[PDB]
RNA sequence: AGCUUUGCGCAGUGGCAGUAUCGUAGCCAAUGAGGUCUAUCCGAGGCGCGAUUUGCUAAUUGAAAACUUCCCAAUA
């Protein structure tokens, strides 16, 4: 061994940069495994939730 | 001529909602169902059935919780 301490800290942060929740991370992993994404209503709900969260974070 | 009584039906408001609201279809019942007051007084409900139906929205779980295609790659 060369001799050092591992500087490893891995995570699952979405491509948008937001750190996916463990439930959200499991949902993303299951979507990737099943090869199927969110539906139209799911997309609308996600967009509304993201917009509300962004507006709350604004002020 | 203006108002108004039983008020009715429409629309708005307030409140109530398991004891209640109603059908009650089973039964008695304006040809009296019921009693400590009132008994030579009072006079229309009670026993049993079943629910409180119409829609919208958020969320919640799930891999997907639904409304007409889809994951992909250098560009335009």
């Amino acid at each position: 061994k060369d001799g050092y301490k591992p500087d490893v800290k891995i995570e699952y942060v979405d491509e948008t940069g937001r750190k996916l929740t463990p439930k959200e991370a499991f949902r993303q992993l299951s979507h990737r495994f099943h090869g199927k994404g969110s539906g139209k209503m799911k997309t609308e709900r996600r967009m509304k939730k993201l917009d509300e969260e962004a507006l709350l974070k604004k002020m």
